[PDB]
C-alpha cells in the first residue's frame, strides 16, 4: 500500500509484486526450435512494506519466475515462494519479520520461525524446484506450477538448519552438491558439506568448523574435493542489538581456502591462507590430481552495492571484482597458495559456464561486465549496481568479447544452454533478462554463446519489467521426470 | 508468438496478455476508506497472433481487470474471459477464428461456434459478472475470482443469439435492461428489447425489426421507453465475400430513433427520422411525458480511429463527436424530430453519469475529451482529458493528464447511499505511455480539475480498454 520512498523502493527498484502468467510470449527473431526445458530465476519482492525503512534489497520475499521453452515458444509464469514467513505475513496483511538476519527485530508472534525468503536461487533437482536462502532450509516448489510444498529436511535426515543457495550438479553422479554455514543457527561456526541423490535422498552431510563467523555464500566443487573460500565478512551478534548491519568486512584479516575431500571428513580438511580480499561468485572449480583450481571475481572490498555491510559505505573502486583463479596443491606442505592469476581485466560478476563441465576442467565462461565508461540515461538511481554488458571469455586463449545493452538497459545473470547434448563445450546459447529502465520492459534475450558481441538472436518481449533478481538456472525438459 | 509489426500491435497498442494478481496495490494519496466494492473493466487482448495481420482492435480476446476496494486498500486481479473462442484457440495454440465478424474466414474446425470475445463491457448483476460482446450471448463469470462459467441463455428462455454490451440498470426495479441486434444471426434485421430480474430471470424479450442491418452498439432506456439510435453503419454478406470490413458507413442515408414502450410490442414502436450522422455512446436517456431525450456524442463519420471501417481512410475532423441531445415527442404525428442540439463543444466520448439517475432526469455527466492543443511526448485520437459537465448550466471543468498520459473510460462512485447527485468520486485508468505504468486515479466527482486525490500505482500499463462498471460490495454474494 504505502512503501517507503527510500531508493531501495523507488525508480528501477520500485516494487513489482505481481504474480501472473503469459502464454506464448511475444518473440522478436527466432527461438532456437530444439530448446525444450525450463529457465527459473528469482528476485526479492517484499509482499508488504517492511517494518524497517532501511530494509535490505536481499530481505524481500522471493518472487519466482519460470520461462518454459518449447517448440520455438516461451511461456511466462511468476509466483511468490510461499515460505513460512510469507504465509504468516499474508494472513496478517503486514510485515511481521524485521531486518536482514536480525531475529531481535521480529514481531513477538513469529519468534523462532524460519525467517527465509527463498529469494536467492532456484534450481530443478529430483523432479522438484529447490528455492534457496542461505539462512534457512531448502524450500521445495513445483517446477511447473510454482506451488510451494514447504521446507525440507530430506526425510528427517539432514541435521543442518540451513542450506546454501549455490549448489553444484556433479556431471557424473547427478548428485546435488551443496553446503551450509551457520548450520546450528546464526553465529555458529558449524559447517556441512552436503550431497543429495538424483532422487532427493540425503547421501552425506560432513560437518566441520569454519575459521570465522562469516558469510559463506558460494563455494566450489571438483571431482575429488569441496572448496570453501573464507573471507572476513564477519557477523556480530552485538551489531544486531545495535540495529546495525549483521555483516561487516574486516580489511585486516586474511582469507582462507579449505579443501575437503568429498569422500572424507573434517580431519582431512586442509586450510590454505592468502591475503585479505573480497571474494565473489564461483565461475567453476576443478582439480588436476592434487592441484585444485577455483575461479571467482576477487575485489579489495564489498562489490555488491545493494549489500548493506557494516563499516565505511560502498567504495566503488575497491568493490571492482576481477575474475581470478586461486590454485593450491594438496600434495604440498604448509598453507601457501601455488598461484593467483587474474583471468579477466574488466570488472565482472555473475559468472557462468557450460554446466556439463561443472566441477571439471573447462575454458568457456560468461559474465556480467560493469562498463562505467558507457552512458546511462535512465533516472531512478541504481548507477553503481549497473551491469550493462554481457561478456564471454575463452580461458584457453584469454580472448574475450562483449555486448553493451545500451544507455537504457541493465542485464541480469546470464545462463548457458547447449545446442545439443553432445555439442562441443560452450556451443549453444546464452540467455539473460535485458531490462529497459526507461520504457520498463524486460526482454529475455537469447545470444549465440560464442558470438555474444553480435547481440541477441531472439528476444522474448515481456510487457513488464522484471525486478532486479539474483540467480537462475536452465534445466532440460528431460529432467522433469 | 510473432505478432504483426503494425501500429495496431505496437507502441501503445502492443499486446499485453498477462493474467495475474497484485495484493494491496501501492497507493499515492488516500483511497476513500468507506469504499467497499469492485471496479471491473475489460480490454481486447488477442491471446495469439491473428490469422490476418490487418486485425481490428475490437477483435481481441477480452481481458477482464478487477480492482477490489476495501478499507482504503485496492487489490488487482486480471484474467482472460474464457469464451468458447478463447478455449478452443488455446487448445489449438493459435488463432482459429478470422477477421472481425467474418465467419467466412474462420478455420473449418470452429464452424458454427460462438465467435464472441466478451471484450466490450463487464458488469455485476444478480451476483455474477456479465461479460458482453455484441455478436454473442452474455458470458457469465465470477465477479471476484474472474472464473468463467460460460455463455447463458437465461435458463433456456432467451431466444436471441446475441446480447448487447450496454445494459442499463433500472434504478427502481433493479432489472438489467438490454437489447440485441442480429438476434437471429449475422445480417438479420431481428432486434429484441430484454429485461432480466435482479436474480437473473428473463422477464421480457420483445422482438422487432430494425430499419436496416447496421451496428446497434448502444441504446437508451427511460422510465417508459427503450430508445434505439439507428445510423447507416451497414454490413453486407457481399463485403465479407470481398474480404472487406464488416461495417461500412453510408453518408447518404438517414438516421432513425425508435421509441418502444417498455410494456408494448413491435406494433407500438415509433420510428423518427433525422439527417445522416454517426452516433456514439449514450450518456443517458429519459422521458418527460411523451417527450423523449437521449444524450450522446454525434459526429459526421466514424469517431473511433482504431475501428477499421470500409471507405476512405480515417478522417479525424469528420470523426469529432460532440455530446448532443436528440428529442422526439410520442404525441406528435409523423417521423420528425423535435430538435437536436449540441450540449458540449469539445470532442468527447465515453460519457458517464451518476447511475442512480439512469433512465431519469439528470444533470451531472463525465466524459473523456480529445484536447488536440496539448503536447504529447510519446511516439491517433488521444483521450488526454477528463471532463465534467453540469447540464443544468452548461458549465464544465476538466483535467489534463499531462503530456505523457492518456485516460480510459471513467466511472462514478457515490460518496454514500444518501449523497446528492454527482456527490462522490470518479475513477479512471491513467496510462503513462513513456514509462508504461497505469494508475487507477480517483477524482472528486465535483472537482476533477483538482486532479486525483488518490492513485493506485500499478507496475504495468493496462492496455487500452473499453467499458467498466462499479458495484458496491452489498451487490455481491457474501
Ligand atoms: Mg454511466
Ligand atoms: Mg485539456
Ligand atoms: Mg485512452
Amino acid at each position: 500500500a504505502h512503501f517507503p520512498q527510500t531508493p531501495g523502493f523507488s525508480g528501477t527498484l520500485r516494487p513489482l509484486r505481481i504474480e501472473g502468467d503469459i502464454l506464448d510470449i511475444e518473440i522478436e527473431g527466432e527461438v532456437p526450435p530444439q530448446l525444450n526445458g525450463t529457465f527459473h530465476r528469482v528476485h526479492p519482492d517484499a509482499q508488504f512494506p517492511p517494518r524497517f525503512e532501511d530494509d535490505q534489497f536481499f530481505n524481500g520475499d522471493g518472487m519466482v519466475s519460470l520461462f518454459r521453452f518449447h517448440d520455438g515458444k516461451i511461456d511466462f509464469r511468476q509466483r511468490y515462494a510461499q515460505t513460512d514467513k510469507w504465509k504468516v505475513e499474508r494472513k496478517a496483511g503486514k510485515s511481521l519479520f524485521g531486518a536482514y538476519r536480525n531475529p531481535l527485530t521480529d514481531d513477538a508472534s513469529v519468534q523462532g520461525m524460519i525467517r527465509g525468503t527463498a529469494n536467492t536461487n532456484v534450481m530443478v533437482h529430483a523432479g522438484k524446484l529447490y528455492a534457496m536462502k542461505e539462512d534457512s532450509p531448502c524450500l521445495i516448489m513445483d517446477p511447473l506450477t510454482l506451488e510451494t510444498e514447504g521446507y525440507t529436511n530430506f526425510d528427517g535426515k539432514l541435521q543442518s538448519q540451513t542450506f546454501c543457495a549455490h549448489p553444484k550438479i556433479d556431471p557424473v553422479t547427478g548428485n546435488l552438491c551443496a553446503f551450509a554455514y551457520g548450520a546450528k543457527g546464526l553465529m555458529t561456526l558449524d559447517m556441512a558439506y552436503i550431497e543429495i541423490s538424483p532422487t532427493g535422498k540425503l547421501l552425506k552431510e560432513i560437518p566441520f568448523q569454519n575459521p570465522y563467523y562469516c558469510m559463506m555464500h558460494d563455494f566450489g566443487v571438483t571431482e575429488d574435493y569441496a572448496v570453501f573460500a573464507v573471507m572476513p565478512l564477519l557477523s556480530s551478534w552485538d551489531r544486531l542489538e545495535q540495529r546495525l548491519p549483521f555483516f561487516g568486512f574486516d580489511t585486516t584479516l586474511p582469507c582462507y581456502l579449505g579443501i575437503l575431500p568429498r569422500n572424507g571428513d573434517a580431519r582431512d580438511l586442509r586450510w590454505f591462507k592468502t591475503g585479505n580480499c573480497f571474494v565473489g561468485h564461483v565461475m567453476n572449480a576443478f582439480n588436476d590430481g592434487t592441484k585444485v583450481h577455483i575461479d571467482m571475481p576477487v575485489s579489495r572490498n564489498n562489490s555488491f552495492p545493494f549489500f548493506d555491510v557494516h563499516g565505511a559505505p560502498f567504495d566503488p573502486v575497491a568493490g571492482q571484482g576481477f575474475l581470478t583463479r586461486w590454485t593450491v596443491d594438496m600434495a604440498s606442505n604448509g598453507d601457501s597458495f601455488e598461484k593467483t592469476e587474474r583471468l579477466f581485466d574488466r570488472p565482472d560478476e555473475f559468472p557462468r559456464i557450460d554446466e556439463r563441465y561443472a566441477t571439471r576442467a573447462y575454458r568457456h565462461g560468461w559474465m556480467l561486465i560493469l562498463d562505467t565508461e558507457k552512458p546511462y540515461e535512465a533516472p531512478g538511481g541504481a548507477f553503481y549496481a549497473l551491469t550493462n554488458t554481457l561478456g564471454h571469455i575463452d580461458l584457453a586463449t584469454g580472448k574475450s568479447s562483449s555486448w553493451w545493452a545500451g544507455p537504457r538497459c541493465a542485464i541480469q545473470e546470464p545462463c548457458f544452454i547447449p545446442r545439443s547434448p553432445d555439442a562441443p563445450e560452450g556451443d549453444g546459447y546464452v540467455i539473460a533478462l535485458v531490462d529497459d529502465h526507461v520504457a520498463n520492459y524486460s526482454d529475455l534475450a537469447i545470444f549465440d554463446a560464442q558470438h555474444v558481441d553480435q547481440g541477441p538472436i531472439a528476444r522474448a518481449k515481456l510487457p513488464v519489467r522484471i525486478r532486479q533478481g539474483l540467480h537462475g538456472n536452465w534445466a532440460d525438459a528431460s529432467r522433469l521426470a
